[PDB]
């Protein structure tokens, strides 16, 4: 088809949301969702949860991921260049993501600064989305919304030990540390898992192919790249051009198709794929586009600026043979594999496959004393942004039951990572085209740690979630390869396995206890009964782990504010209803639009943006939305 | 939150009743669980009923049990310190138990001599409780109930056999052998397990769990030992403190957490943790709290006294190799543990795996003849406790399907074992704290076998379920090693495996078949035609059983009566109601509450404490029990079917 | 005279063998409480009155296994109706 | 008496097989002491059954220590006793 009512652009969950929702409140009208990657419906590597770590391999097969380098080496993480990923699918990050549950805190929302989006405003919305599939003592959560909730097949024996641990340094327990509130607190953490299908609860499956089962009103182009918005002499979007997503053609020339819409063009292409598109349709800064010799449609400077994310570090550590762990999953390990695949055939409501193994943490918050330890540089940013925002956690802690890391660079054994991430960073980033061209690489800068206060949060964080590993039952070692140089006379440095521990890994090996080449201070073998006492840190080890965290750190793929919500004269880039300044029927819809951060894992962040822009394309075209959606494929 | 109305002390059976029905009762009375093991929710190593056994491994790993030992070797038990373990997880016992489904007989509950007690006043609740799932000759069980009770999935050949062997000694068989009447019959012995879904009938998932997943005022807290329990300046109960699972703090230092109540404290930690919290809490015996610097509340020297058990002992025996059992897979054996697991996946309703493989049992009782033989001091007993009480057995004896024994001590080969237990003990024990602090231990003392009364039952079955293993099938023969020091010369020694077994064993064996030692004396090859004499014993043989008795006597884990509902005057530590004498807004509702032992496994008594419990604390509360309960997860939608 | 394809006493859902017990008699037991099963038992003889009526059954095990050989016979009486279904050879004996 | 102490100084000693030695008083301070715990767990390691006290059929023996101090087991008339009637029921050609 050459023509419909809307277009949305980039199949994330924001636009399945939009387009799914739109669909189905008018069968009447004609929306058509474009999507760069390709289709996810009913795949086996999309919707069985435990496969999900494959997803980032950098390793010239897997292909449902796009990777975005620096364009220039960043001073502040000692000269390398930060990959920041992102989903390259239909479903986007809902088809390839660790499918952690996490909600954002009350006045997150409420700091947007924009009527609508208090938390207030969007609560209701936020249960809309929901099917809450879990015990929980509160009424926070939806029970009738497309998206599934739930602790998943079977919980792992390490999460309890976490808790235990954690509840024995002052964390403590919570039913629910996503009900808004809670700032300092762990939790069993749920999963996007169907509880009674085992599948991971994915936009597309529930929004849009619900929809496209029941209907002939949704039209779906997947492996389609959105170059650019075509607009009218008023500004006026009509329409849109793709290309394919190989740049395959003969004679590498380009081939656009176009496709006009009558009433809205949306935008969810993502944080760095919807910037990108407005740029080379003639909207973002007047002199980038002016030497890139694309015709200026509406000039706001701040379209790609504000990068934000969430800075993700890894703490690795050993743990007992008798562990359960994905590590020999992840490994290759063929029975093991064959083991794990059959169980989720036969009974996926028990499986250890319907879970991400990610199945404890917790959000945390520094006391009194423990700011003081902090830099000024931090304390500047507490007193200005969380002292009187009790509600907002400083860090996110977590653990992973197996190692995500490259095994091809981990001894052999069982590891359980701490999985820990900074909730509000102060640094900040900004993406940018070169080119007219959609197949060239943008200009790209992550931003990370190029705010010394960032540092400070992380350094607190390694040192917290060390005491949790140390005073679990699991725990047999640090992996001193993957922490940071600690002198190693310093009483803060590593121990690594235990003799009795590396003796079971290899009981007919010629080389286990050889001391040559003192690579490592083993542990001593497990105590039950050991008393245990906080590792002692001075300023030598804090800059061990400064640098250990300038090496080392991450994104967390929760990527946002690339098309900012806010007035247009502070760098903004949409209304209120979010329209592109200085436009007409052109929306963004992705977590692009958010002016600032979230103390959250951003699936749920970005379902309600969605759920929020088809109220807003709702009310502009007369519409009413439907509860509940059309029913998901293959859910009870 | 820091405040709710009804705080429960411990998730065991009784303590899921209580917690559940009253917060299902009524959606604005705010409950909290509090419980020192963990969460069992959606655990395979809960749901899934044939790995019970690895939850008593003292290896190092498990902690689904803490374990209590004697402070003090018992001259009784030839110089051992007993070992008694109970649950540390959510669920407690049901958790991790044998899953065999008794019932107490009904003059057992009659005794309690207490009003709001009797059979009859119980036998409403008692069928309020079950979902039976197998066929009965009677109408004395109930088919809404939230616990479901089957033979099953799969029963194995031995269950019949052992029937068979029975009915050739003169035990009748019966359909039901727990409809509160019977002291002396065989049936197949059924189990906590549902049959349709192959599940593990826990406590916690029918009451607990069930609830959280529609409403939002039962609140669980897990890995929580109870410290003690705050109190008013009159001694109303007022709140709890709880301290970590692990004494992991740093410096392993103190970390109370406190929880107020607003309404009623319930402590149902079981006979063992119960008196425990009590004593720490300020009540219990005056001289011992005086001692240990802790302020009296309550002077009650009962707390921690009259500890009463059943006492098991098991005789192991050797069977055919083509004979089915577990031996195999509690080896783990690989690709038999594979096979089990997969089975069990892909039709629970028919898996060995949904199964104890204790498939079949009796309570028996001596004739006049046979009590003759058992003594004076038993004797005794027998004239003032069961003479005129004919509904009361005095042994328990059931067939495991394999040998219920560390297998790093058993030779080769598949075994049964006769699972015994005596039913009313005489001998008693105690149990008190040594500190404030909830981390040391307490002193302990099983008490097993310091009344001379309790070893002619046990040696009386020991003769009788050897005459069953004798006459059975699949019987191989016994195995020395773990059977009275009989003279070699005595007709009542010992008969091990045949050649032509052993050799099945090992075929390429160099060893099958060498004399060189004399360790055994073998039995003379199966002949199917043979004809079987009860063995004669001697006062010498007597001696040899009774030294094994003492040697190899254990617990049950059917602890109770550490907190006895009777008058103050008598050492009680409860009213008619379960309150505790001298405070107010605190019951204790498990079997710490039983003046007097029942005959029967104890987790039917345990959901029956817990309804009587919920009842007396609804009525106090002016709330309605709803019937049926919250649905059970996973659970097919619910009078009798097939 | 005429071939086909041989049908079978199996039921094509469940893929069980369609025995007369479980069909007439584990169904009932499970329901009602007024059938009683006694497996393992071997009926000797029926008893008679001096009317020539049948009152009840002797039964004894299936292992000959007592102590002197010597036989436990069990006696269940009948109001109404003694009925011999132990089939060709069991019946006449 | 002497072979045993033979034994318990070898560095390859992990106890004695109690089935297969003198009957003696369980309390007695010559009783025998079984395999250790952690040999236990070697032999069956996916095992459900190592490590259960329930029958008491052994007092195992401690965890090796090669600085292990060692001293003779001392015995008693009675212990004597048990090993005679061990000779006399065991003593081969
Ligand atoms: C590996 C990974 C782990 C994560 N971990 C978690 C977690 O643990 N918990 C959690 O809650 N969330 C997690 N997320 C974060 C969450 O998935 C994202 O924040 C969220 O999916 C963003 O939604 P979006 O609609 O804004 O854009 P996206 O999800 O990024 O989707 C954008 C879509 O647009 C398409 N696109 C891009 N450019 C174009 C173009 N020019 N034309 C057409 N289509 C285009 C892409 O192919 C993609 O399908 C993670 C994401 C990933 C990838
Ligand atoms: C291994 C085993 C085998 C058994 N076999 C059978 C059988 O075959 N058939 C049968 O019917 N029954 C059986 N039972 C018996 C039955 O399970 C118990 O009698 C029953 O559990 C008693 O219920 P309770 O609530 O009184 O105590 P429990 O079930 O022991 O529960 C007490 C709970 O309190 C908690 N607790 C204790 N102290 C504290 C504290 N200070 N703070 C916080 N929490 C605390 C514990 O973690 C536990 O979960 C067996 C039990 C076990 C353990
Ligand atoms: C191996 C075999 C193959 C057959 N093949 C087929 C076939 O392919 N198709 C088909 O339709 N039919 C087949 N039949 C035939 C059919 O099963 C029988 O003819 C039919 O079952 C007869 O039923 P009945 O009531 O006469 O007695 P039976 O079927 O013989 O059963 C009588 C019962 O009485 C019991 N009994 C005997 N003596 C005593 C006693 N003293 N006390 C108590 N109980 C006693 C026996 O244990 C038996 O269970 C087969 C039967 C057998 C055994």
């Amino acid at each position: 088809p050459e023509e419909v009512d809307v277009i949305v652009c980039g199949g994330g969950p924001a636009g399945c949301v939009v387009a799914g929702r739109l669909a189905y409140a008018d069968p009447t009208l004609k929306v058509m969702l474009i999507e760069g990657g390709a289709n996810n419906r009913d795949d086996p590597w999309v919707y069985r949860p435990g496969i999900y770590v494959r997803n980032m391999q950098r390793n010239g097969i897997n292909d449902k991921a796009t990777f975005y380098t620096d364009t220039m080496a960043s001073s502040y993480l000692r000269g390398r260049r930060s990959i920041v990923p992102c989903a390259n699918i239909l479903g986007g990050g809902s088809s390839i993501n660790f499918q952690m549950y996490t909600r954002a805190s009350a006045s997150d929302w409420d700091d947007f600064k924009t009527e609508g989006w208090t938390c207030k405003d969007l609560l209701p919305l936020m249960k809309r989305l929901e099917n809450y599939q879990k015990p929980c003592n509160n009424d926070t959560h939806g029970y009738d919304g497309p998206i599934a909730i739930s602790n998943g097949g079977q919980i792992m024996p390490v999460a309890q030990d976490f808790l235990r641990a954690a509840h024995a340094i002052g964390v403590p327990y919570s039913d629910d540390i996503q009900d808004l509130t809670t700032a300092h607190g762990a939790e069993i953490w749920a999963k996007y898992i169907n509880r009674h299908t085992g599948r991971r609860s994915d936009a597309a499956t529930a929004y849009v192919h619900s929809v496209m089962d029941v209907q002939d009103n949704l039209f779906l182009r997947c492996n389609a790249r959105v170059s650019r918005v075509l607009f009218d002499d008023n500004n006026k979007a009509v329409g849109v051009a793709y290309v394919p997503s190989r740049n395959r053609t003969h004679g590498g020339k380009l081939h656009e198709t176009i496709v006009k819409a009558r009433k809205m063009v949306v935008l969810s292409s993502g944080t760095l794929g919807t910037p990108q598109i407005l740029e080379r349709s003639g909207v973002g800064n007047g002199e980038l586009l002016r030497q890139l010799g694309i015709k200026i449609v509406s000039d706001l400077p701040g379209v790609g600026e504000q990068y934000q994310d969430h800075y993700t570090t890894l703490s690795i550590y050993r743990v007992s043979n008798e562990s359960i762990t994905t590590d020999d999953f992840l490994r290759g390990v063929k029975d093991v594999q064959r083991e794990l695949f059959t169980e989720w055939e036969v009974s996926p409501e028990k499986a250890r496959l319907s879970s991400n193994a990610i199945d404890a943490g917790f959000k945390i918050r520094p006391t009194e004393e423990e700011l003081k330890e902090m830099g000024p540089e931090f304390n500047e940013l507490w007193n200005r942004y969380f002292k009187d925002k009790p509600d907002k956690p400083v860090m996110f802690g977590s653990i992973v039951a197996g190692a995500y890391a490259d095994h091809t660079l981990l001894p052999p054994g069982k590891y359980i990572t701490m999985f820990q991430y900074l909730e509000y960073p102060a640094s900040r980033g900004k993406i940018h085209i070169k080119s007219q061209n959609p197949y060239v690489e943008p200009f790209f800068d992550s931003g990370f740690m190029n705010n010394k206060a960032d540092f400070a949060p992380i350094r607190w964080s390694y040192k917290k979630t060390r005491e949790v590993a140390r005073r679990m039952d699991a725990f047999r070692g640090e992996l001193t390869s993957h922490h940071p140089r600690f002198h190693p006379a310093s009483p803060a440095a590593c121990k690594d396995i235990d003799i009795e521990t590396a003796k079971q890994i290899y009981p007919d090996g010629l080389t286990v206890g050889i001391h040559m080449g003192s690579w490592h201070q083993p542990s001593e073998p497990y105590k039950h009964d050991k008393v245990i006492e906080d590792i002692p840190y001075t300023e030598e080890d804090d800059k061990a782990i400064d640098d250990w965290v300038a090496d080392h750190v991450e994104t967390t793929w929760h990527s946002l504010g690339t098309c900012a919500m806010k007035p247009r004269e502070q760098g903004g880039v949409v209304d209120k209803r979010l329209n592109v300044y200085g436009t007409q029927n052109l929306k963004c819809v992705d977590l692009s639009i958010c002016p600032d951060n979230l103390g959250t894992n951003t699936y749920s962040s970005a379902l309600l943006v969605g759920e929020k822009g088809a109220d807003l394309i709702a009310e502009e075209l007369g519409l009413k939305i439907k509860t509940p959606h059309a029913p998901v494929p293959h859910a009870p």
